[PDB]
């Protein structure tokens, strides 16, 4: 009752498209206007598209697509659905936009997204990554998407050096991507995802704690959190990061290698993302996190 984990309508203005493991959120801005939030994985294009069209009879009414960060599982749908969305404008940070103009970077994103295709699956036709209708948004920028939707852009680096989150001040609703970590569905706690910069990761969570009380907290994976899970989310994510650090120091101090400890974390936590993150990459991300924290 504190996490909404079924695709479909979540609120009067808000729907979850696709699978809850890598969801795309649909906002109704008006009678003839909509926005998407989060960019998904490429293999989900036809599923997300099918869901979309059952809510939006005219896809030319999809006007904005908000993107938290450049990781392959948060922008993989863009080249494949943007062509079907003639009036969409993609909103993303400056650093996120940069990645889509680099071929070495685009090659990685496309290669990862391809590893996720189902047996015998075919991707739609992709427009050019460097032709996406992007508009760079800045830290603190107010996005007036509609008469009842004003969302603030907030820089939230640490998980990645480009990550931003989008805060609907009216609805107390935060789209937070992976900045709080991965929500542990069985245990109800955040699993830290410190893959770039520990100091920035914690600083972002400090700032996000100072927002007005959250009523809805929407990460990049797992659905919508509400009640105390939203109100306490940023603070709990901070606590869980410090906790992992303290426990890492214990385990290392007893002689456990980063090799064994990363494999242990991989076994403990890889299960939730098995269907959208190759296990070798989850393991490597665990290893990088433990290196950063150490
Ligand atoms: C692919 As990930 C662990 O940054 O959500
Ligand atoms: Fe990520
Ligand atoms: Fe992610």
């Amino acid at each position: 009752m504190l996490r909404l984990s079924a695709p479909g309508q979540l609120d009067d203005d808000l729907c979850l498209l696709g699978d809850v493991q890598v969801p795309v959120f649909l906002l109704r801005l008006g009678e003839a206007s909509w926005a998407l939030v989060e960019g998904g994985i490429s293999r989900d294009a036809e599923l997300v598209w099918a869901d979309l069209c059952r809510w939006v009879a005219d896809p030319s009414q999809v006007h904005y697509w908000l993107i938290t960060h450049k990781h392959y599982d948060h922008c993989g749908l863009l080249p494949y659905l943007c062509p079907r969305l003639p009036n969409v404008q993609v909103l993303a940070s400056e650093r996120t936009c940069q990645a889509w103009k680099s071929e070495s970077a685009v090659r990685v994103v496309e290669r990862l997204n391809r590893q996720l295709l189902r047996a015998e699956q075919r991707l739609p036709e992709a427009c050019a990554w460097d032709a996406l209708p992007v508009r760079a948004v800045a830290d603190g920028e107010w996005l007036e998407l509609g008469p009842r939707h004003r969302l603030q852009v907030i820089e939230a680096h640490g998980h990645s050096d480009d990550h931003v989150v989008f805060y609907d001040v009216r609805r107390r609703r935060l789209f937070c991507g992976d900045a709080l970590g991965e929500f542990d569905e069985a245990r109800g706690v955040w699993r830290p995802l410190v893959f770039d910069d520990m100091e920035a990761y914690l600083e972002s969570l400090e700032r996000l704690q100072r927002l007005p009380t959250l009523l809805q907290l929407i990460p990049g994976h797992g659905g919508l959190l509400r009640g105390r899970l939203a109100a306490d989310g940023a603070e709990s994510a901070y606590t869980e990061c410090l906790r992992l650090c303290r426990r890492l120091l214990w385990r290392q101090s007893m002689g456990e290698s980063l090799d064994e400890l990363s494999e242990e974390l991989h076994r403990a936590w890889g299960g939730q993302s098995v269907d959208f993150l190759p296990g070798e990459l989850h393991l490597g991300s665990m290893r990088r996190m433990l290196e950063i924290l150490s």
